[PDB]
């Protein structure tokens, strides 16, 4: 409903854009597109805000010349102020008395427009969006600038109060491995424990931090939880809490740090956790349906056959096209007309065959193996997973197909070949098959109507089908006495026997339930040579690092230079209408082909041609834009930057995204616009970035003192 900053009093928010106001960055962005990329955004966006900043922050500090008190914690949101020639250290009570001084009696944004210097405390947390500062001095607040913004910036209805201890009634706090119940999920309770309408049994995504009555929070919480009644203790795995790795009173402390307070509070009984509730998963329609993505991981405990259900692989069909294990619940698969062993279609708000292996009661997510649907990119916190029925009135897209795109913009890298499941199942099946064929029973199979004795969970289907029980008895004897032959067990020894019989079916014939062929169902799923190959054309990479965590303004002003990604996301539409599916298609089907089992000719010539047309540049351009569209949505966290390798051997480096998103546009070259270049090798050859930020503050100064005179 509200911000989880006031919903829980730790941070006082105030807007740093005001009602409706123009955008003053989106018009600094043609300096940009007038200089061809010669200005640097991210100087332009610093200069937004610190404007925006130092208007929103003095605004307070008047309107609360009559709140006092609560003035005083906007007070050391802003240390020194240059304003003219004289210096605000708003620290002493004289220059800050001088500072509420002439706010009175001058005017407003012209006089802003006309500060030198401004330096912020590390009280202050600033984003695109807001300006956070905590609400009391006396606690501390264990968590970095960017978790701040992370966790406290989202709206999230009234929070709750749940005791945190080890022994007795109250949450507990458990060390497992990281992500091991999911990526976006970070703990497991009860629907009674947070007020949820009797045994709701889902997930819920949440806005959590850790506190202590003395007003320190060591740890916050940003993602999912999953509720279930089924599950005995409400818990929570610290390894997925956002702690430590910030400065309090000037030393560092890391997460490890941090972990042990915890440890040493939460024995003490003292130890609570404010968590509030963002949305809760229903199941709503969209035709089609959906609702939130639980990693099959996290019911390792509790209703273990949807985790073993999901966890024994995936398999490629006929054509390609692999069929992803989920777990629906009742709702939905009602609504979308689905039973068991259903065939359906499912997506992320890439589009994936899914293979329907259980029906639950009372369960309203998605339920997935996410190692699977990888292809689609689902992390757990919050993303929904849209069901379709089983009409399928379109074409989901071939293995390799997305999977060699998803390369040609390095967002996936060596052909490698799957894991077969049934590895060692399948070898023992051959060789009794090759004494099967020649056998009178063979004969008498293909006289039912049973004529490809090469698929084993479709000769079974197939008899169990029209009857035969006599002819499946013949069939799981004649495989015993194969198996146990080729296994070397005695059939008569009756712990020997049981192995068998544990081995052929409970191993292997009985999951002729979830899939149609066992030759084609994987542990791990393969990469495609066709992807190995399209990774190595286009040298495009997104380098990490992260804003600088000591400066308030390097996240806000990173957060600005994201306004534009609706401009990337239109050159992806935009130039994917060019791009000829059907020939890519073949063109990657070939030479996989002629990869595997193919000529020594012919891994040449489809090798070049496939290269000829993702060097192309109606191609490389949509993979290119597929590439910026994920670099400025991540650079929303970290100061994330393009890096690209050419033909001069040479790499380069971007961190002015909408000067390239320019010179991809008008067909241009894009190294000019560049930030750093380097000499395959060696490094730091040209380091452009100095010399556009001060062209930037000067070619400001000038725009603004030239317009007024
Ligand atoms: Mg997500």
């Amino acid at each position: 409903n509200k911000p989880f900053a006031q919903q829980t009093g730790r941070f006082h928010t105030i807007e740093l854009q005001e009602e409706g106001s123009p955008d003053e960055f989106q018009e600094l962005l043609r300096l940009q597109a007038s200089t061809q990329g010669h200005v640097d955004e991210t100087t332009l966006a610093r200069l937004v805000v610190q404007k925006r900043a130092t208007k929103a922050i003095l605004k307070k500090l008047l309107e609360t010349a009559d709140r006092p008190e609560e003035q005083a914690v906007w007070r050391a949101a802003i240390e020194r102020l240059v304003i003219g020639n004289t210096a605000y250290d708003l620290k002493d009570d004289e220059s800050f008395a001088k500072l509420i001084e002439l706010a009175k009696k001058h005017p407003l944004e012209k006089v802003v427009k006309n500060v030198r210097e401004v330096q912020f405390s590390e009280k202050v947390t600033l984003s695109d969006k807001y300006a956070f500062v905590p609400a009391s001095n006396q606690g501390r607040i264990f968590l970095s600038h960017l978790r701040r913004e992370n966790i406290y910036r989202t709206p999230t209805q009234r929070p709750l109060s749940l005791k945190v201890a080890e022994e007795g009634e109250g949450v507990r706090l458990k060390e497992m491995e990281e992500k091991a119940l999911g990526d976006g999920a970070l703990g497991i309770l009860r629907p009674q424990s947070l007020g949820l309408p009797e045994d709701y049994t889902g997930v819920v995504q949440v806005r959590g931090e850790l506190a202590d009555p003395e007003g320190n929070v060591y740890a916050g919480l940003k993602g999912t939880v999953i509720v279930d009644p089924r599950a005995k203790e409400d818990f929570l795995n610290l390894n997925d809490l956002y702690r430590g790795d910030t400065v309090v009173d000037g030393k560092k402390y890391t997460k490890e740090e941090v972990d042990a307070l915890i440890r040493e509070k939460l024995k003490t009984g003292a130890l609570q956790l404010n968590l509030g509730i963002h949305r809760v998963s229903t199941v709503e329609e969209a035709e089609g349906q959906y609702s939130m993505a639980a990693s099959h991981t996290a019911y390792k405990e509790l209703d273990p056959e949807i985790y073993r259900l999901l966890e024994e692989g995936v398999e490629l069909d006929a054509e390609g096209r692999p069929i992803v294990p989920i777990v629906i619940g009742k709702e939905m698969a009602a609504k979308l007309g689905l039973k068991e062993g259903d065939i359906a279609f499912t997506f992320r708000n890439a589009l994936l065959q899914a293979r329907v292996a259980a029906i639950r009661d009372r369960l309203n997510a998605v339920v997935v193996n996410q190692e699977y649907a990888k292809s689609t990119g689902v992390d757990f916190d919050g993303d929904t997973l849209v069901v379709l029925p089983k009409g399928l009135p379109v074409d989901p897209h071939r293995l390799e197909v997305f999977q060699t795109l998803m390369a040609h913009a390095g967002l996936a890298v060596e052909p490698s070949p799957g894991e077969l499941r049934f590895k060692e199942q399948l070898e023992v099946y051959d060789k009794v098959l090759a004494r099967l064929s020649k056998s009178r029973l063979a004969a008498e199979l293909r006289n039912a109507g049973v004529e490809d004795l090469s698929n084993p969970f479709e000769v079974v289907r197939q008899l169990e089908s029209l009857g035969e029980e006599e002819l499946l008895k013949a069939f799981k004897g004649y495989l015993r006495k194969g198996f146990a032959k080729e296994l070397g067990l005695d059939l008569k020894s009756e712990e020997d026997r049981a192995r068998l019989n544990q081995y052929l079916f409970e191993g292997f014939l009985d999951y002729r339930k979830q899939f149609q062929d066992p030759r084609r169902v994987y542990k791990k799923l393969p990469l495609m040579p066709s992807a190995a190959l399209a990774a190595s054309l286009l040298q495009v990479e997104a380098h990490k690092k992260e804003y600088d965590p000591s400066d308030p303004v390097a996240l806000a002003a990173g957060q600005l230079t994201t306004s534009f990604l609706g401009l990337s996301e239109k050159l992806a539409q935009d130039l994917e209408t060019s791009i000829d599916f059907p020939k890519l298609a073949e063109a990657i089907r070939a030479y996989n082909q002629a990869y595997s089992s193919g000529n020594e000719e012919q891994v040449a010539k489809a090798r070049a041609e496939l290269v000829k047309v993702l060097n192309d540049p109606t191609v490389q351009k949509f993979s290119l834009s597929n590439l910026l569209y994920q670099i400025i949505t991540d650079r929303k966290k970290r100061d994330y930057s393009l890096r690209v390798r050419t033909e001069s051997g040479k790499t380069y480096e971007y961190r002015n995204l909408y000067a390239v998103l320019n010179r991809l546009m008008q067909n241009l070259p894009v190294e000019e616009v560049a930030d750093t270049v380097y000499d395959a090798s060696g490094q730091a050859v040209e380091e452009r970035v100095p010399l556009k930020q001060s062209a930037t503050r000067s070619l400001v100064k000038g725009l603004l003192d030239l317009a007024s005179g």
